[PDB]
């Protein structure tokens, strides 16, 4: 545990004069006040010693790492900077296919975007915080109009703040962009800071914000849709939301990139950036935004759609965020299996999905989930197996080691803190426990209800043999009945009321699925 | 009891200066800190005074032993060394068999490497860790190819670090090894430090702890097995599992001695060692090799096949660890001698079983479990009975001598550490008790399913009249019923939920059951 305070008379146990920041406290770094101490985890690191570790590490830091080092100089040294080619035909070739018709050069040298020929992709330079060699490289493909992500090192490793060297200590504003292109539009022309996130709107690690501490007003702008404004509420709960705004999506808000290239104002978008905090009591003029865009979005007003379950999309319509779901079915019809199968398909499409199974010995759920990866059946192809090992090792999918409720639910906490859960599984409930039977069963369900509103987390817990109680306080519920040939039934639908059922066809051979 | 703590307060009571260390406190010696107090059961050594006991001897030494002397020189003098060897014949002859193609005369001089004639097997000195003379000697024989491990004195008493005096103070890295000649080729190429285990994967006993403290980095590559995995994460926990790596195993990542051979890099095979200690929540990174290896090992998924029940073989498919299992039937049909040779099978195989039987005068079970061991009736071979015991004192095999159920619980919690226990045997339930008997009941068992899920120790005890509350809480089940014609019944599997029953035979005469 950390209990904030804890940290403070600890630090008040060796005397250190430590200032309560935003999130991560400020003192004198003992190894001006550079030594940060995160208020949740504590992960120390320090401004000019750069030392990084857990907090027992630095409990055991007061009592008496990492390299990083790749191949990566090699790529950036076979790239050319886009303001130093000479060539006439090859430039507009670029700028077209990236959107780069109203980028001018001088932005180029400032942000020193790269360009590389050999796949005629850009290049995003990483610089070390302390201004060191580089750090890595961000590549962006287009193809035919479509941007791919792919960067050195792995994207669970990339942790890039873009324009991190380039903002100085006397700036008070920070807008932050999804991606890369439209925050080199936006300084372009507002002249204000502006950082990006290192994977989009997918997670904000907390080992970046110690960077953004100093800046004052925060003004998020991640995308033009509901799910990108959904996603700035989430990344606002770390950093104190009262120091925080929020661009909402709309037809007249386009991206930075979009706003340049259209010739759309982006000054007057910058300046309409509504509180993401407020009182207990709210007027419509923090509305206007979210109605006009639910009323123009209809299909965004729900969850993502399904890739691969087209008749449970037409029931459920969506997969919302803070609602819980229960699922349960007779045994022996591979219910933890189907359930691979539905976060798998969502998890793909960037959601950061964390599983907490019980009782299935996780290194064997890995096994079924990554033969649904392949589509088929991963022993025939054994030979062409480390190249899906890289396709895997890149969506956001954590998995839970191990009894009590409350040990599962605040590393469940920390989950969502420490690499941005938006999505719990858990397979076993009764494993969990460790009339009683039935008042316990109550219990549990009840605390997940309060974790999945509270944390805005979606939840689906899997019940092995439901629960009278369990309907009032659950949200969906799915049941997978028998009858290889089975099919899932839905009785409560708390966005929609839409109840039915439909087949399934599930086959061994992919491990798979499917309906004709 | 330890409790750990309780050995501080014991140095405070003779204000001795002592520091924690990874597993053994270390402190000034009282008869630069020589003193080495183990974390449990403080079995007392120094580095240079020798002296060796337990923590109550420790308690009476400061208020106010063995020589191992046998005749072992004379086999060393009549061994020749193997780089001191100018045959031609003799020498190629050797590295054919023994797998020495690539191994290099520097190393056996290194090593001390020594050939005896009369045999044609490998000589492997043990070295007093006082630089005295020489303690044992390790013996393999290589026949028709499979290696033989044979050395004097027994198996039992064996606790040689092949390399102890080579490595020196200022080494911080240190890899083990299943075997001997594997560690050979380790230290060849890549030059770090390296040790091998004294009966390889089957036990590391406590005594050879205080020589480990040194190393800060140990990377464990114990062979290329699931199996092998397994016993290195057991051995891993007695050392803070924070400051360990692990190899797993794979078609890429052979044994040290075979990667020489077969030309692999090994520098890339140590290079890519991961953790052993990881939080609450953990990626896919640190799981790779695990489904990569269970996918190309489908039977090293499931425990150890059983070399004399091939009908129990077919139904419970292994003998995993951790997993608990019940074992009930009616009394007469000799259910306790049937356990015997079910656990015994296994022993030989390698597993460190450890008995508790109660009620049964465990002496009296010895003479059962050895005429199995004999595979006839011993009665009638008593002049050959010598030999026999010879054979059955190298068995990784424990008893207990006696009743409430935190001393015996305690007792198999030491009995781990001490021995390195994977698999305890418990004859009668109702003797550790001392609707009462149903709560009782319930208790002890949920009690065991604590105890077999936190150690991984595997666990199956015998029921003597089943028990409604057991089946939720077990693993498995078996029921041995009657109708010297027998059949046993399992209706519950964990890992694999098959069901059957077959019949079985059994036979007064050999004490060994039996299936036409």
């Amino acid at each position: 545990p950390v209990t904030a305070t804890e940290i403070r008379q600890y630090l008040r146990g060796h005397g250190i004069p430590f200032q309560d920041g935003h999130s991560c406290l400020r003192a004198l770094s003992p190894f001006s006040f550079s030594l940060f101490i995160d208020k949740t985890t504590g992960h120390f690191l320090c401004m000019t010693s750069l030392a990084e570790g857990s907090w027992e590490d630095f409990q055991a830091s007061v009592e008496g790492e990492f390299e990083d080092s790749e191949e990566v100089r090699r790529i950036w040294n076979r790239a050319i900077p886009l303001w130093e080619l000479p060539d006439q035909e090859e430039v507009q070739l670029a700028d077209t296919m990236f959107g780069l018709t109203k980028v001018t050069d001088d932005t180029l040298k400032r942000f020193s975007v790269r360009y590389l020929r050999p796949a005629r992709s850009l290049v995003f330079p990483w610089f070390s915080p302390g201004g060191s060699g580089l750090r890595g490289l961000k590549l962006l493909e287009a193809k035919c109009v479509s941007y791919e992500e792919t960067t050195i090192p792995r994207p669970s490793a990339y942790h890039n703040l873009f324009g991190l060297p380039l903002i100085s200590r006397r700036d008070a504003e920070v807008v932050l962009t999804s991606r890369e292109l439209d925050s080199l539009a936006l300084n372009q022309s507002t002249g204000l800071p502006t950082l990006t996130l290192p994977r989009g709107t997918t997670c904000l690690p907390p080992a970046l914000l110690p960077y953004l501490e100093q800046f004052r007003r925060i003004v998020f702008w991640l995308g033009d849709d509901l799910r990108s404004l959904e996603a700035a509420k989430l990344f606002a709960r770390k950093l104190n939301p009262k120091r925080c705004f929020l661009v909402r999506p709309g037809d007249q808000q386009p991206r930075p990139l979009e706003a340049l290239n259209g010739g759309f104002n982006l000054s007057r978008i910058l300046r309409t950036a509504l509180p993401a905090w407020h009182k207990s009591i709210v007027s419509f003029r923090q509305l206007r935004e979210e109605v006009l865009g639910e009323l123009s979005n209809v299909e965004q007003a729900a969850g993502l759609r399904w890739s691969r379950f087209p008749d449970l999309n037409r029931i459920l319509k969506g997969h919302r965020k803070g609602e819980l779901t229960v699922f349960t079915g007779p045994t022996g019809s591979g219910k933890t299996t189907f359930i691979s199968e539905y976060a798998l398909d969502l998890c793909s499409q960037g959601v950061n999905t964390l599983w907490g199974s019980f009782e299935i010995s996780n290194v064997r759920l890995a096994r079924v989930m990554l033969t649904q990866f392949a589509e088929g059946r991963l022993e025939d192809q054994l030979d062409k197996y480390d190249h899906w090992a890289d396709r895997f090792e890149d969506l956001p999918l954590y998995f839970m080691t191990f009894q009590s409720i409350r040990t599962v639910i605040d590393t469940m906490q920390h989950a969502v803190y420490v690499y941005d859960i938006c999505h719990v599984i858990i397979d076993n409930l009764q494993f969990m426990m460790g009339t009683d039977r039935i008042a316990a069963q109550d219990y549990i369900i009840g605390v997940f209800r309060k974790f999945a509103t509270d944390n805005n987390c979606h939840v689906t817990l899997v019940i092995h043999p439901g629960s009278a109680k369990a309907s009032q306080e659950a949200d969906n519920v799915l049941i997978l009945q028998d009858r290889g040939k089975r099919y899932l039934q839905v009785s409560k639908n708390r966005f929609d009321g839409d109840v039915g059922v439909f087949p399934l066809e599930f086959n061994k051979n992919s491990l798979t699925f499917s309906i004709p």
